[PDB]
C-alpha cells in the first residue's frame, strides 16, 4: 500500500489545530519522537502552515503545525528562541544549540513523513491531539 504524497519538507506529519489556541509547549516538551536520533538532536521549531481554498472569497482551512529540526527548513536561518509569528520553539533537556545538518529536510517525492508522536503525558493546548 502507498498513500498520497505530503509535499511538505517536514520529516513528520502535522499537528492540526482544531480550536482557537495556537500551538505551544511547556519548556522541555514538544519534540517529536525519533528513535534514530541522539539527545543532542532534540531541538527545533513548529511552523504554522495554512491551506487556502476559494468558496466566493479565498477562505483558509484548519491550520497545521509542522516540526523542523533546529537550523533546517523554512526558518533554517532563525536562531533558537527567535520571535516570529507562526513559529514556536521546542527543546528536550540535554539538546545542543547547533543546526541539525545530518538530519536536514525530507524529500517529499521519495520519503514518507513519520507519524508525529509525543511521549505520554505531554501537555497539549485545547484543540490539539496526540491521537
Amino acid at each position: 500500500p502507498q498513500g498520497l504524497p505530503n509535499n511538505t519538507a517536514s520529516w513528520f506529519t502535522a499537528l492540526t489545530q482544531h480550536g482557537k489556541e495556537d500551538l505551544k509547549f511547556p519548556r522541555g516538551q514538544g519534540v517529536p519522537i525519533n528513535t534514530n536520533s541522539s539527545p543532542d538532536d532534540q531541538i527545533g521549531y513548529y511552523r504554522r502552515a495554512t491551506r487556502r481554498i476559494r468558496g466566493g472569497k479565498m477562505k483558509d482551512l484548519s491550520p497545521r503545525w509542522y516540526f523542523y529540526y533546529l537550523g533546517t527548513g523554512p526558518e533554517a536561518g532563525l536562531p533558537y528562541g527567535a520571535n516570529k509569528d507562526g513559529i514556536i520553539w521546542v527543546a528536550t533537556e540535554g539538546a545542543l544549540n547547533t543546526p541539525k545538518d545530518h538530519i536536514g529536510t525530507r524529500n517529499s517525492a521519495n520519503n514518507a513523513a513519520i507519524v508525529l508522536q509525543l511521549p505520554q503525558g505531554t501537555t497539549l493546548p485545547k484543540g490539539f491531539y496526540a491521537e
